[PDB]
């Protein structure tokens, strides 16, 4: 097990000894401002050591962060004791320790006119019992997840605690979508109601986790504390409605204004991709529906080709318009920059997974004879190509209802094999051509790219999305994925210890944009799964009410299960809030206690209507002292008695 | 101007001395425990007026209720100051008075073997002024309601809240509502979408009303705090989660189980109610539209005596089983058992009052020829009643599209004018035939019916169902509703104070359960406007995909348009929540102060770097005391020459 010594790393970038040794003296000027240097230059770049000294001066300020996060409510509690050193009952943890020093540095205290990275060193001794106890294990546990977040962050362990919990709520539809392949068969009207019901039930169930996993953690609203970003614009300044501080305020209602380009942009990407998709399938069905000859092998991997060249080229354009538009929406914090920036690319990525599906199984199956102007439009296209003036030879285009389980097994099975391979032995490939002991390790380290958090979201995001709407043409596609996902915790796992940097230590209380990601795939899949159904069931398909029947009672099947399932947990006790509740109030609580003596909360007593009666005796005197308005018979007794005379008094009457 | 010096009015039924005289007894027992007596008899029965002698015991409890509204969360800011009369700078509430006083009646310290009831008197001074100030104003402010909770409570005032933000929201629909008439013409596919628009902003707008309201007055989740009811069933006894104070404990799941019978019921309501209202329907057509000879005008309000007698009948059955239900699903508090059975009322409330346009907008003007077998039945029965053999006079039935103009008339205009009959003219006219001078406005007043809030909430509730469902063939009816609404604020106030005795001052923080009244006729009404527009425009009816696609659309308008509204709403800023975000902070802060002595959050500076440099030392020093791990160059300017010197070393290599 190789040790380490150092909290972090900056590599300043040698070009010209005009800027660059601009770049190394003020750089080392102002981080020796509060923390220490030690730098040694290797790899063609110096690289700047920077660890705390002062442990006094540090845990001085570590205990100036818990009480900020406490100021502004994040943290439920006071550190009320003062002691700062004996408030190590609740140590700090390295992931604390980690950030608030990336702070210090990154901080308006730097940030230097083109600096390589910023990152902290991995810990092997940590990374290697990290893929061994979880390869041993069967059962991941929450535990695990809280080590994870104690040395990396919360912002990789909630997408553990995501994948954990997507993981084995991903156990249900296994089943009885095993059930209804075993079973039911095919384009069941009975597992999409299934599917439906899982998917609102798993998400409902995984938001209110969220919650949960911020308290416990205490992270809870971190996202409006972290600093905002420089390329923020703002019109004028004001005061914090909280806090009272000068807070820099761009109006939210133009930003709306702004953020309404997206709707046009979105169809910028459905038609784009969309048309690069249909077209390539429309190569796939020619080539190998209506036959074309000779070569058909060689030819077949063609359309394929048109794919690799043409999504990355197409959808590359439009990130330059999403990138572009994300900027003009001017976010005030890094987080929501990024997370909105996400969201524009998740059409794209939408577009790019299940275009093909949707082709199959609403244009292909279904119908199919709309198809043969497409075909033709390839027929002379490829008599063209030939350059022999003989057309090509031309067999009836036959629909073939198993092109949409080809699809499907290759989305569940084999993409997913080549997956495994892609996102980890394809770095792995580059580690082996790229081939004091500290140093070199620094420098090997100093390679890798930052870890991405939201390349391993989506990967579990988009094949939701195949559970969701396109899982009823192949029900064991929640097996498939059951399956990867038990190997996806560890692979994961593993290529952020091996394959890529350790990431900064960042806060988030939620899994993001990935939240309406979910919803709205859960949604949509309520209609998709319903109306692949009717259609792909194969008497005439009357489109006119018989699909929009389907719609209507799955899609209103899926709103009934969301208002039950949601009216059902809203009546389940919440630890997050309960602990939170429980807190807040026993603070309260002591403060009356101090303030009036402990007494909290008796009855004065019938002997006491003796000071009743005095005090009444008090009002009249002082208006003795100044007409049927003050009649009083006073006296408990004396009331009773006037009234039980008054009792037979009006019997005699009757 | 009448005056009172009377708290509260508490009259003992007299049947038998045995049981009445025992009443008496204890009653002024307890009473006298805490609070003055004098008791005059009048008729019939003995009158108890009750009033808090002691001001300064008084005082000392009413601050005990401002603690503990502060301890539950409820109070953003604790009373700190602890003086008792000096915090009077925000004073006694008549309300809060009242309110305070009839807990200490009401608690576990009475309810009394059938007490006639417990009421305050009204305030003549303050009602005649009440009146005139809003007959005289063509439009009231907010300060007006903050007066209305004052001297009544929240639960009064936020339906006068209500009905005057629900008023000017009305405006909108009344011009493009007329500017529908005027131009575009009767179903138009236009009207509707700025129907579903306006129901939305108007509610997502409520919503957020309902927050500030609730901050303002201070009754932020009075809800949970509110006594519970005598006759809850309970299994077992715990601890508060937030508390820690001894709760009787009753399972959710368990409720919810029982809350599942709502579902046959409403169906129960909806067969039973509905079959009524056809019914008198098909009547309604046949004596009309199928002449059956001379009387027609007498035989013509013989439909309406059906509803009369029938929908009390009827509906009166399944109130028994809705109360029954209710008791069963056992609510803790008063504040939810009421708020359920207002729920399961709702339901014959829909029915007798849109069922009559359901059956005209689909049923009769778009198909009709369903009606004959119904015509029929009547033709047969109407031969029977006869006692002459010779058929009834007939003609053929012809669909009047004037139907549903003319019912719609009727909802506006007609059924709105002998609402301000019956609503203030009839119960004036009650007090007519019944026709010191305290005790005999003490009995007049005592008669009066206790004020119910729900009648008055209903009213506004399913008349804004005429507007989110049927106002699409009736687009002035936006327009009658505007009117009888400002005439409604007047009326309804008027009756509050001679209609009826002064109710119990009462808290809640929203409207309650119509929210999701509301909620379910706004949805509903996107799917019915669209639908009677395609149904009743009168090309042939393709109910198949003509209806459906209509429906999808309009449906799918709706809720994206509340995405989009909440969305919009949600980055707005909101004065309630930001009331209590900045009391809590300064709360938080000033805690920090106090122990920290006024050094909330400087930088250590470099000339400390010296300090740095001491405690890098030490570590070395214990270190010495006790092997390529601890190396340092240590020094500012020691380590910036090195990598110098490694400057000019790295480009001699190139
Ligand atoms: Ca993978
Ligand atoms: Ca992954
Ligand atoms: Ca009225
Ligand atoms: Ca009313």
């Amino acid at each position: 097990g190789v040790d380490f010594v150092i909290h972090y790393k900056v590599p300043a970038a040698e070009r010209d000894e005009a800027e660059a040794g601009f770049v190394q003296l003020i750089r080392a000027l102002t981080t020796v401002g509060l923390a220490t240097e030690v730098r040694h230059g290797e790899n063609e770049s110096l690289l700047v050591f920077v660890k705390v000294a002062s442990p006094d001066l540090f845990a001085k300020q570590v205990y100036r962060a818990r009480l900020g996060d406490w100021l502004h409510g994040v943290r439920v509690s006071a550190p009320h004791n003062d002691i700062a050193q004996a408030l190590q009952d609740e140590p700090v943890v390295e992931a604390e320790r980690l950030r608030l020093i990336y702070l210090m540095i990154t901080k308006p205290h730097n940030e230097w006119k083109h600096v390589e990275s910023i990152f902290p060193l991995h810990s092997h001794s940590f990374n290697k019992e990290w893929i061994k106890k979880w390869s041993s294990k069967y059962t991941l546990e929450q535990t695990d997840i809280d080590n994870i977040r104690d040395k990396f962050g919360e912002s990789v362990a909630f997408y553990f605690a995501f994948l954990r919990s997507y993981f084995r709520f991903l156990v249900i539809p296994s089943a009885f979508g095993f059930g209804a392949w075993l079973l039911l068969g095919q384009f069941s009207y009975l597992y999409a109601l299934l599917c439906g019901l899982w998917s609102v039930v798993f998400f409902e169930y995984w938001k209110k986790q969220e919650v949960d996993l911020a308290v416990q953690w205490g992270v809870r609203g971190v996202s409006s504390i972290q600093q905002s970003r420089p390329e923020f614009e703002w019109e004028h300044e004001a005061e914090d409605p909280i806090t009272g501080e000068p807070v820099k305020v761009y109006p939210p209602m133009k930003r709306v204004k702004t953020q309404l380009l997206q709707i046009p942009f979105a169809l910028a990407c459905v038609v784009a991709l969309g048309a690069l998709i249909v077209t390539c399938n429309s190569l796939e069905v020619f080539i190998n529906e209506v036959y074309s000859g000779p070569g058909k092998q060689y030819l077949g991997f063609l359309p394929t080709i048109f794919l690799v060249i043409g999504t990355p080229t197409i959808s590359g354009v439009l990130m330059g318009a999403a990138e572009k538009l994300n900027a003009m929406e001017n976010y005030a914090t890094v987080d929501a920059h990024d997370a909105a920036l996400i969201q524009k690319q998740f059409v794209l990525n939408f577009m790019t997974s299940y275009m093909a599906l949707f082709f199959t199984a609403f244009v292909y199956i279904p119908f199919g004879h709309i198809l043969h102007p497409f075909l033709n439009f390839w027929r002379a296209t490829a008599q063209t190509l030939t350059f022999s003036e003989k057309e090509l030879p031309t067999r009836e285009f036959q629909i073939n209802p198993a092109r949409i389980s080809n699809q499907m097994f290759y989305f569940t099975v084999t993409a997913q094999i080549v997956n495994f391979a892609t996102e980890v032995v394809v770095p792995y490939i580059k580690q082996q051509a790229f081939q004091a002991e500290f140093l070199q390790r620094v420098r090997e380290e100093c390679t890798l790219e930052e870890y991405d958090v939201s390349g391993d979201y989506r990967e579990m995001v988009m094949q939701f999305g195949y559970v969701a709407m396109f899982s009823v043409a192949w029900p064991l596609a929640a097996c498939c994925f059951l399956v990867n996902n038990w190997v996806e915790l560890r692979s994961d796992a593993l290529k952020i210890a091996i394959s890529s940097r350790r990431p900064i230590p960042w806060r988030t209380d939620s899994i993001g944009p990935w939240l309406t990601a979910l919803s709205f795939l859960s949604w949509l899949g309520s209609i998709t799964s319903s109306a692949i159904v009717y259609l792909c069931s194969n008497a005439s398909p009357l489109k006119a009410w018989g699909l929009l029947l389907s719609i209507l009672f799955a899609e209103h099947f899926y709103l009934v299960v969301q208002l039950a399932v949601r009216f059902v947990l809203s009546k389940l006790d919440s630890p997050g809030l309960q602990k939170e509740r429980k807190e807040r109030f026993q603070t309260k609580k002591r403060l009356l206690q101090e303030n009036l003596g402990q007494d909290a909360a008796a009855a004065p007593g019938i002997e006491h209507s003796e000071k009743i009666t005095r005090e009444a005796l008090e009002e009249e005197a002082r208006q003795a002292s100044i007409e049927m308005f003050w009649q009083r018979q006073r006296g408990m007794q004396e009331t009773i008695e006037i009234g039980r005379r008054m009792i037979e008094q009006q019997l005699a009457a009757g």
